[PDB]
């Protein structure tokens, strides 16, 4: 404590959690700090007497029918990780994978469609016979699955017409004349696009990779693509803070910051906490430590719900991933819901946490997803869980001050990785190379 | 039972069971027997009761300090699967995957050296601190495993010298001048190899995808690249005999093969049962149907031992692997220990199930693993299982009889599958395709 | 022409001409240049004014006694190709065996053995009545030979005690007690190898599977297992220059090359030549093109004969195929010899041209070689032909140059066919794919 | 003369040739006899001078302009090898190949088809540029051509829907949607079938062993599939008559046969000539030796054209095999044409022997060919040579008097070399043997 640190981290949200891992595996001096006693700010993990104190007031208390409180970890931003995404593999880097940390795959991958939810459709034969689409739709899309799933980009024979490493999707789609129930579970289900803007930024053989990985994901796991830690995200920043040990740094819970310490250009030289100041280089931190440095970019509602009973339609699925495109939805923004229950360790046995978020469109945020909600009923207990998304300004490189983004109301972690990527790129300047390797502590 | 079949099935072990699937999966016309009452033949399922019937006499009961009889899920050829492996693979194209059969990882995977247990290495940093290994073989060692992992073959710039496409690796060992303590948890514990023949007579690019699936297996779940299922292998034989039903087909157990019909030619042309004969175009078994078309091939002793505590250096694993290569115990043929317990519900809680396999050289089998069994003491029950191994004499293409090898020492499922593989391309006349889909019953 | 196009080739000797056709049967865009007026460059096809200009010098006229200048086609580099072997194969993989080109069988096969030459034995009953062996050792060879034709991998009735999949033929050569007169016909003349390293690093299996091909070939065409092309090797440059032109390319010959252009990190972006640049992905040339990316792996030296007789213990063969092994000549390489004549229009009539190649390695290699040249007396002229050879030091993945070797002594093109496969993979990083088909001309 | 044989054959043409040859050296002691002085009754080879004097008169001379009569070695019925056809592996069988005599290659593979000639396609890539098919055919018959040379019995993705150990070409025929313009020349000129029966009549795959035949064929020189020897068929007698007297046997020229002697039973014992008998077992002949034991079944013209120039459209060919399909003009037979020349040593230094041949339907045959003799205006001299054909009544297994049918039209010699293997087999009771190898003289 107080001391000259090469970069300080302020908070444990994922983010930042795996920065600082990052950075202790390549050999900086790590100084990891957070104001609360507990871990995750914005995305801890409670229990059930903790949840009840933080929705219901201090003295509440839940009643017996919902459970022993501590066989409960809520996570308030619970995630999903494609099985060899992006999060996957830079975890890997860190190394913390190896540790005591299991990854159990999720039972159900659904998407919902005029009322009802069904199974994500991934073969051509299976395209020709879902319920998400009409009779002359199931034809079209039999179609054009059958040629993105045929597609080599290496063999012309393939090609028919369309070059996918420079054309885009959206001639695709008008070629065959599939319309949005074809390209909701196909864009957003399938490829875990949140907006239909890809079909004319983005080459179609990146569209097609990400279906690739998808079904490589869901055959190697058997029944979805997602993988989930036992026991839940709160595991993740207790082996992280392992991990800065086994590296000479250590995790600083219930430190509050004072405040950060900057030289005359505006560049941070450290941080000062209990009139100590500790030097640093650097510093990230999540935006809640930098109030002047972020703006608002949204809100996100979250309703976190504990069921005595699986989804009905998900085939008694005890996990399960559960999309809800906003075109399905007459929305601008999709609702996400995922489930975990016992089969993680997350709730008592019978138990299944179904949380749906997604980004809030209008002054009643809770009717929003009023449409998930009744599909989940009888609902035992909810709670409604409002945050203010934020963004930083500036990437840090003038003032070396590297801030997180909020995390989104997606319920898988690809933009939290594509943030990570981003900040370490800020930090280093150099293209993030994916085989770094960690050096002996 | 008096009909036309394309194939006859003679047995319930997982060989029979898993050629038996992709048959029907195929299309083909299936009828399996097995002259048992119960699934698995040689390698079945016991409980505590039967345990004692089996090795103890038709009286002996067994004690109430073992706990609950049917707690006990002994499989008497328990072999472990690589998460990624050959056989897991098989599994998914049969569709097995997806029924109502869970697989557990296994916690722990230990190699055997100078006396003692210890870890298996993988990462260059845990090669280079291992115990296995001496000051300056560590060093030695981490430079052989970091040019193996960072070995691409389509990637000149990663061959320092060697194209392992061609070359073997007895020219690598000796370049980074490696001993036998290097070469036995790597071949033995990571690549899976039961003797050192392959370092002249393989590429060693067959070495390093060996230790790449070892990676790739543990990287799927976590702690170890091994998974087994709940309740152990007996498992298999339920879900394949349901996988039959839907295609048509019935398991017939507790039918006696009175004969096989052969022609003028010597091919199959049925098999006969309680005085009917049901047609067959091929038959398909185990030795112990065809004793006049196999070879004696040595024998395995098997010692399976009760414990009431973990094994001693695996870090209380409550499920582990554990190899003993031979150039650490004086002998031409490895030992294995497989320990599993009330994690996977073959014992009680507070139970370990420790069980010891290894090729038969004297005339005191049960001396010949006393090094590994002096490590699990002390041990509540003790049975000792010694078995005649066979294999056939032909390929089966003349005759149609295709015969299945016995299960070898190993408690891994390698050997097992690639025999699966070999059978199933003798009857079909083509190279396995493992990209092959089940086609609808 | 200065273009784009995705791969540039420099010269004409075959290795290039068929890396060249290979590359526009895919689709890709080639431009193939030589600095030489004339195809071939070291492996170029003379005719006899050519041959004295470049061996006697400028002023140099051949006698009239030597027939007309214009009937001969004298490959400076000639090789038999084996009926079925791996280059026959490529070969039609380009379409150009199509074109109007034939393919004549050879009419001997002959070798070395105690001063004297002789057929060489395929079944069991030549074995155990050749020349080339003793008393004793004709009884061994026969049952070794025996052994070989009757193998099946399947059968394993015939094994009797090995498993030629996995076990060498070390081990089956000496179970049957035969010496170097035996595995020298065996191995070099039938099968093909030129040295006994095989004997521990290949199976038996690979080795039956060689003698296979030569007893098949051979009872395909007759009296050998070799073809040769009318008019000689002179006609492949030809023909895949005529099949570049089908996929809109040219071949440009008299075309010198100013530099080669590279980037920044050393790979290939362009070729510049008479003040314009094509830039290209990858540059493909012999190694005479990349002086400072090979490094020296040797000498050849080729006696090249005009005979008015055919070859004595030949039997009159009017073209043949005559190997020397290593050891029945107290050497360290193997010594090649074939003889074409008329009968292929490469010499005119009653000319035979018998050319003799071998790795040099001493001091005088002209005396290597002449344990051989005393068959062949009288000869009637004489040309000494030695030869620098060269192998690149990278594979080319790096920088882009994808570089041949030189022709090695072989009298036979499996070989160079090993390293025309070796080069495509190099270029697609894909394993050679044997039934690739051609893509339509645009 | 008068000695014991275990076969007397009568007769020179080339399927007595080889019948005689192929059991000499299997060891039989032969007798091989001809009425004529010269070698070939029908089929032989005549030079112009005796070509005037069979066709002209004995008085007519040919004209000084023709060149030098004894340049002129004239096959009264031509026929062009396959290079690797049947026939050419029966010579192998017998040796002669290995003698002085020399097959060269036709240069040319020609098809006429809606009034002109064209070269026949064999490749795919041929297929897609020839001629003969129209714009959308060319791309149908692409497809077509490659399937089938695609295709492998033992793999099933090649089949892309049909068995062709069991499925007809018929119906692979009007799937791909090809019209005559591509049966013609893939079923007349590269299979070599006479007409359009075994599209029903025999499974696919004999269609595609055909196909690789030609290729096969190609692939052994290049230019076409045909090779001839040099100074023609009047070859083949000459080095089999040689054959014969290194087995024991003796060729008797000019020997006129009086009766053939028979048995109560009524089989053969002996033939008689000159007032000697020679014993025998069996006797084998051309149908003139018997004519109270065959049938007429037609009658066959053959047009001999001398040229001073090569067929038009044919490239300048200097051989040339040209198929005439039935359904090109307007008959129930093909016409052949086949043309050789001084590369052959067949005719002098600028001419040209074209050759055209058909099944006689009508009373005018000269008219029948009329199609094909405008398209070789201008014609030097021209004979026309009518025979009849004949087959056997008996196989010869009941009599010992095994006969040989008649040449047809055809201009290769695939139904000779047929007829070949059935009278051999009717001799030997046994399936024809295509790995026999020769005994020791």
């Amino acid at each position: 404590m107080n001391e000259e640190y090469d970069v300080v981290v302020l908070g444990t949200g994922l983010t930042e959690c795996v920065i600082s891992g990052l950075l202790s595996v390549s050999g900086k001096k790590v100084l990891h700090m957070d104001r609360n006693p507990y871990y995750g700010g914005e995305s801890a993990s409670l229990n059930l007497d903790q949840m009840f104190e933080k929705f219901r007031g201090q003295d509440a208390k839940p009643p017996a029918s919902l459970g022993r409180s501590r066989d409960y970890n809520i996570d308030l931003i619970p995630k999903f990780l494609m099985a060899n995404g992006k999060l996957v593999k830079i975890l890997r880097m860190t190394g913390v994978t190896r540790y005591n940390m299991e990854f159990a795959l999720v039972e159900g991958s659904f998407v919902y469609h005029k009322g009802e939810i069904h199974k994500v459709p991934i073969t051509p034969t299976e395209v020709a016979k879902t319920p998400l689409l009409g009779f002359f739709e199931k034809l079209k899309a039999k179609k054009l699955v059958s040629y993105l799933y045929d597609y080599d980009q290496n063999n012309p024979k393939t090609h028919q017409g369309f070059d996918c490493s420079k054309d885009t999707m959206d001639k695709i789609y008008k070629y065959y004349g599939v319309s949005e129930d074809t390209t909701d579970f196909l864009g957003h289900a399938v490829a875990l696009y949140t907006d239909d803007s890809y079909m004319t930024t983005v080459p179609a053989l990146e569209v097609i990779e990400r279906m690739r990985l998808y079904e490589d994901s869901l055959n190697m796991y058997g029944k979805s693509p997602y993988v989930y830690p036992m026991y839940g995200l709160g595991e993740l920043p207790q082996v992280f803070a392992r991990l800065c040990a086994v590296y000479g740094g250590t995790y600083m819970l219930d430190k509050k910051v004072d405040r950060i310490v900057y030289d005359d250009n505006g560049h941070v030289v450290g941080v000062e906490s209990g009139g100590e100041v500790a030097k640093c280089k650097m510093v990230v931190g999540d935006p809640s430590y930098f109030p002047e440095k972020v703006r608002k970019t949204g809100k996100v509602i979250r309703v976190i719900c504990i069921l005595s009973h699986p989804v009905k339609s998900t085939e008694n699925a005890k996990s399960s991933q559960i999309i809800f495109p906003q075109k399905q939805t007459g929305r601008k923004h999709d609702i996400y819901c995922c489930v975990t229950s016992f089969t993680h360790h997350v709730a008592p046995n019978g138990k299944y946490i179904a949380i749906v978020s997604t980004t809030v469109e209008s002054d009643n945020p809770e009717n929003e997803v009023k449409v998930v909600l009744d599909l989940l009923n009888p609902i035992d207990e909810k709670f409604v869980y409002i945050l203010d998304t934020y963004a930083p300004l500036e990437d840090g490189k003038k003032d070396g001050v590297f801030i997180s983004k909020s995390y989104d109301a997606t319920t898988h972690f690809e933009s939290c990785a594509v943030d990570i990527v981003d900040i370490y790129e800020r930090i280093t300047g150099e293209k993030f190379d994916w085989n770094k390797k960690p050096v002996e502590p």
